[PDB]
């Protein structure tokens, strides 16, 4: 019975900003591997006969779905099979190609789906502009939903984008050598191998096959700005004199020349509309979009390297992981839904699509159209010059006499009855599903305008809202947390949640040693810094104010220190400058806003008060995907550790204070009790820190290791899931991270489902007392635990199965279960740390403080002076984000590592002391990181 019935109060969310109401009668299939979701999707695309809707934060056309065909090939085969079928692809329109989503390339690939299709175009791609309420900071926000709907009858939703690196299985293999192109995925490592140019498609190759029917960089960028220059009259004159100076420069440019080049180039890419399009590679973009869509659609056949000879997309520099370099394994959860709630998934896609169409199709003012037209001629001047240089001049000549292409961005509505879903009849039984959104007030307004423009008003349930911010994902998590009776299991990419005041940062250390090395001018060599007047140029936020005469003399100064200084100085400038920009774009919040951490602690506090058992499992990534020496990554780690342990009102401290206060219950009245528990102990720590919070909370990371190319290697298993289970009775699955960006509702858009199974299963969650739970929810958690314990892998692993834990799979609320899980995780971590000093961990192994010195954000870092921590420091041994970790240099040789001994399962302990004392503040606007 517990929450089984559809009238049961407190089981699904209600209130004033619902995207949907719960519906019974669904069939849900859960995917616990990306391989299984992609394989299931390929099969469903092979059945599609009417419509295919795809939206995602990242959509990569060349990703293999079924081991043989790309997403693109599966879409093309469906269009050829079903003459009435239409395809719509809505990837997030990222503001920079540097985010690695490749939406621009996928867009061109989608255009090619129409090449040679009998009849008109039936494949459409509209990349989706963020519709947040964050005003000037909107550029930092995204559409983060991951959803696919086929024939308005099969709906997919969860955390898995159709993207590089997402496909993976129960082996979490580190070998990347069989992955194709960018699907060999590890953003934290330098990529020291080569993608052969004749086996990979370049973006330019793809553009060239879009425009025509084919069936150092400083001097390079300079000669490009030259041809399109003949712009604010001041920048023109600097660019006038700049070009003349290059024409007489030496093969090796003077340093002052080489830096004012990158200042002038950076001004061009950011200020003029032409360079603004290349950084995306304005309504210039949409006019280009229409032109390219129309050209590709007239071609006789799709580009050969999409279909006849499918090759992966290359990376921008054709670098890839070398044979000895590990991929980063991908942990994620997704599902497939059939039944009434597919209607709500279809409604999300259709209303979003039509809202984007209404937005982009608005007519500009004549003076704006005149600027877009002018920039388009140049953009088409640039693209046509590359084509000439690529030996495609004959294709250029054949188009000389055609009509000037400038058709207006026109709305492509989804409004034919065949593409629209039918309002479902009420059902009973099966799975009850409620579709949840995070969506900004601005988003809902554009959706209303798309309903008006397309003439589409899909019937809504009563009490569904079409106005105001939707924060359904946060509200459903809060409901599940407060309603939980025995335990909660959470997998999430993030734990960033309101934690009170920042805590534990060492006095006399305004910035951590590592962060100061990236941000703080006082960490550079002072004699070079004072000579070029760097400090003062930073104070006035203008790099032109350096003493360029001293810049060139240091540039010639022989040895190591002088060549290095200018490099680090310029990198520091960029970090500082990004900090200044993000604070100018919009107001910064103070601290984190979402209350997930408080709500988990509040539920544990109730257990403490009642003297009842309760437990929360949190499974999180070791650290955000990417390299640990990137400031925004370092800052997210900082906020994670504050949210979990170091903040004054962190999850662990909220729990410990409540345990301490209960120990004093009756003995003392309040107010005084709150002061007695703060009294500092022998080592200077508040006495409530003696409370064993591990009775209530287990924190886990995932890790594996292998011998790759004759070398011992390790990598985090990236927990990308966004999954919450309570009591094996409800699952919340979707795209919403535990951070402000996902949960507040007015920032990134998100999509999720709350699922309950009406099919009962009798279990003993705590090992003793019978409980009726949801059969498929229970099975989902059991499958995830089998996977993380190493019980689902095939033969030939380096990590053994943790078969000692199979006894606990069905009793997650038993104290014996979490105690066994904690013990094995701690033992795995000890085995890893015996050989790897560079992984996140509690105690520094290189600094050589009763337990020792806490390990730094860069674990091989040591501070020069324990007394004056602001004296700086250095990496004592390489970090994996460095090339010398992987490849010998003239003075260093590649260090090796003994294999870990005794690791069973992939679970490891989250290091609750990692970075204690360090303020890893990137200087970026906290609202962008929150």
């Amino acid at each position: 019975s517990p929450c089984v019935a559809i009238s049961a109060p407190g089981c699904f969310i209600k209130g004033s900003n619902l995207f949907s109401e719960k519906r019974a009668g669904n069939r849900v299939r859960f995917f616990t591997t990306g391989r299984d979701y992609f394989s299931d999707l390929a099969s469903a695309l092979d059945s599609a006969s009417s419509s295919i809707f795809i939206t995602g934060w990242q959509v990569n056309y060349d990703v293999l779905l079924d081991g043989r065909r790309s997403l693109w090939q599966c879409l093309r085969q469906a269009l050829e099979r079903s003459p009435a079928l239409k395809v719509y692809v809505m990837p997030w329109l990222s503001p920079s190609g540097s985010l690695g989503t490749y939406d621009f390339e996928t867009m061109l690939a989608v255009f090619q789906l129409n090449a040679g299709l009998e009849g008109g175009a039936r494949a459409f791609c509209t990349p989706a502009i963020q519709q947040s309420d964050m005003q000037g900071l909107g550029v930092a926000f995204s559409h983060h939903q991951k959803s696919v709907v086929i024939d308005n009858r099969i709906g997919y939703v969860g955390g898995i984008d159709l993207a590089y690196g997402r496909r993976d299985d129960n082996d979490f293999s580190l070998d990347a050598s069989g992955r194709r192109g960018n699907d060999a995925y590890n953003p934290g490592l330098p990529h020291l191998g080569w993608m052969a140019e004749d086996e990979h498609v370049s973006s330019m190759g793809l553009m060239m096959a879009t425009l025509f029917d084919l069936s150092s960089s400083i001097r390079a960028i300079a000669n490009l700005i030259a041809d399109n220059l003949d712009i604010e009259p001041e920048l023109e004159r600097r660019l006038r004199a700049w070009l003349e100076e290059l024409r007489t420069a030496a093969l090796n440019l003077p340093e002052a020349l080489r830096i004012k080049s990158l200042l002038l180039i950076n001004q061009w890419m950011s200020e003029t509309e032409l360079g603004q399009v290349l950084t995306l590679i304005g309504s210039l973009f949409w006019t280009l979009h229409r032109l390219m869509q129309a050209r590709a659609g007239g071609h006789q056949q799709p580009y050969r390297y999409l279909d006849e000879a499918p090759q992966p997309l290359a990376s921008p520099d054709n670098a890839r992981l070398a044979a000895d370099q590990p991929r980063m394994p991908w942990q994620d959860v997704h599902c497939r839904i059939e039944g009434p709630s597919v209607y709500d998934l279809a409604r999300n896609f259709i209303d979003r699509w039509n809202g984007q169409q209404a937005y982009l199709a608005k007519t500009p003012a004549l003076q704006d159209t005149a600027l877009v037209r002018s920039a388009l001629e140049a953009v088409m001047k640039w693209l046509n010059s590359l084509a000439a240089a690529a030996g495609l001049e004959n294709y250029l000549d054949e188009k000389r006499n055609l009509r000037l292409e400038l058709d207006p961005p026109t709305p492509c509505w989804i409004n034919a009855p065949e593409q629209l879903p039918q309002e479902p009849e009420v059902r009973r039984g099966g799975m009850t599903v409620q579709v949840l959104r995070s969506a900004a007030a601005r988003m809902l307004e554009q959706e209303q305008a798309g309903r008006l423009g397309a003439g589409v008003n899909l019937p809504l349930q009563v009490g569904v809202s079409t106005e105001g911010v939707q924060s359904n994902c946060k509200d459903a998590m809060l409901l599940a947390i407060s309603g939980a009776q025995q335990f909660i299991y959470i997998e999430n990419q993030f734990f960033q949640s309101e934690f009170g005041k920042e805590g534990e940062v060492f006095k006399d250390l305004p910035l951590s040693g590592p962060m100061a090395s990236l941000r703080d001018v006082g960490s550079l060599r002072r004699d070079f810094v004072v000579r070029i007047r760097l400090e003062e140029a930073l104070e006035q936020r203008d790099l032109w104010l350096l003493d360029w005469a001293e810049v060139e003399k240091i540039a010639q100064e022989p040895g190591t220190e002088a060549r290095q200084f200018l490099k680090s100085m310029l990198a520091m400038w960029g970090v500082n400058a990004q900090g200044w920009l993000t604070h100018k774009l919009g107001e910064a919040q103070h601290g984190l806003l979402n209350e997930i951490g408080e709500a988990l602690a509040r539920r544990i506090e109730r257990a403490i008060q009642r003297e009842h058992p309760f437990h929360v499992y949190l499974v999180l990534p070791v650290h955000p995907e990417g390299a640990l020496n990137v400031p925004n990554i370092m800052h997210q780690v900082h906020l994670t550790q504050q949210s979990l342990v170091f903040g004054e009102q962190s999850l662990v401290k909220r729990i410990q204070r409540q345990m301490a206060l209960k120990a004093l219950e009756g003995k003392s009245d309040p107010a005084q009790a709150r002061e007695i528990i703060e009294r500092k102990d022998a080592r200077g720590r508040p006495v409530y820190e003696q409370q064993d919070w591990s009775r209530y909370l287990t924190l886990l990371n995932l890790r594996t290791w292998a011998v790759l190319g004759g070398r011992v290697v390790t990598e985090q298993i990236y927990v990308h899931s966004k999954l919450l289970i309570a009591d094996d009775r409800v699952a919340i699955l979707g795209s919403a991270n535990i951070n402000d960006r996902s949960l507040q509702g007015e920032r990134d858009s998100e999509l999720a489902v709350m699922v309950r199974d009406s099919e009962p299963l009798t279990v003993r969650l705590d090992g003793k007392n019978d409980a009726i739970v949801g059969k498929a929810i229970h099975q989902l958690r059991v499958n995830l635990w089998k996977k993380h314990f190493g019980l689902s892998q095939g033969p030939g692993g380096f990590v053994k199965p943790a078969s000692e834990l199979s006894a606990y799979l069905s009793i997650p609320a038993a104290q014996e279960a979490w105690e066994a899980i904690q013990t094995l995780a701690k033992e795995n971590t000890r085995a890893y740390e015996r050989t790897f000093n560079f992984i996140p961990q509690n105690i520094s192994q290189t600094q050589l403080f009763e337990d020792g010195f806490p390990a730094s954000i860069w674990p091989t870092w040591a501070y020069r002076k324990p007394g004056e921590l602001r004296a700086g420091g250095q990496l004592m041994e390489p970090m994996p984000y460095q090339e010398i970790f992987w490849r010998s240099s003239n003075l260093t040789s590649v260090k090796t590592f003994p294999p870990p001994n005794g690791v069973s399962g992939f679970i490891t302990a989250l290091p609750t002391s990692w970075t204690r004392g360090e303020r890893n503040d990137s200087g970026l606007n906290l609202s962008i990181l929150a």
